[PDB]
């Protein structure tokens, strides 16, 4: 069984990305051969729920890489030792703590840290950040810096990955609700169509 953590914030908690991944998944082959795992296993009741999905996530909506960096991943990867984590994480870093994309990427390297305590050798895909309606500036900054840190911190042992949700990426304003920060379905299958095939390339690295 290959351990996936889907850890994030709202855009992984509140979302319908992980079911269209499960479907990805099952059409792979690979259903009998994945676990997520993690401490919440809430799914909205509009998400369409694919037969066999398993529900487990890390996903805190409104939480800040900053906090779950410095706080809780450590607790979080000693409970489930997962093989590959996949995350989405800074926008409440920038539309709540105010904070820059030195503090989120730094944020990311104390995360990698501890994954990398807990099992080194963990399989890791960063995404570059889903923008704001408003096309947040700190956002695209972290967008920019992620090549850069994962150049910096990717190993042989270790593989570091990007999937890119970004607006570079395709991902446009018809693909956020109303709020301006969460997707809507139709960001939900952009975010699916960029997550799920490399998630499956890294499980069939595993297996
Ligand atoms: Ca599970
Ligand atoms: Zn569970």
């Amino acid at each position: 069984m290959v351990k996936v953590m889907l850890l994030g914030d709202a855009i992984t908690e509140i979302t319908c990305w992980r079911p269209l991944v499960w479907e990805q998944i099952t059409s792979a082959g690979l259903a009998g051969s994945v676990d997520f795992v993690g401490s919440m296993n809430d799914l909205q009741p509009n998400c369409s729920r694919p037969q066999g999905f398993d529900p487990d996530h890390e996903g805190h909506s409104g939480w800040q890489a900053y906090d779950i960096a410095r706080n809780n991943i450590a607790g979080w990867v000693q409970n489930t030792k997962p093989d590959i984590v996949q995350f989405m994480l800074g926008t409440n870093d920038v539309n709540i703590g105010h904070r820059n994309a030195d503090s989120i990427i730094g944020s990311y390297t104390i995360m990698l840290n501890a994954m990398r305590a807990a099992n080194p050798r963990v399989k890791v895909i960063v995404d570059k950040i889903i923008p704001t309606s408003w096309s947040d500036a700190t956002i695209e900054a972290v967008n920019t810096a992620i090549p850069g840190w994962v150049q910096q911190q990717t190993t042989a042992e270790s593989p570091v990955v990007i999937a890119d949700c970004s607006r570079a990426a395709g991902f446009t304003n018809d693909m956020l609700r109303d709020d301006g920060v969460h997707p809507n379905s139709k960001g939900d299958q952009f975010i699916a169509g960029q997550i799920g095939p490399k998630l499956i390339q890294l499980i069939k690295d595993v297996s």
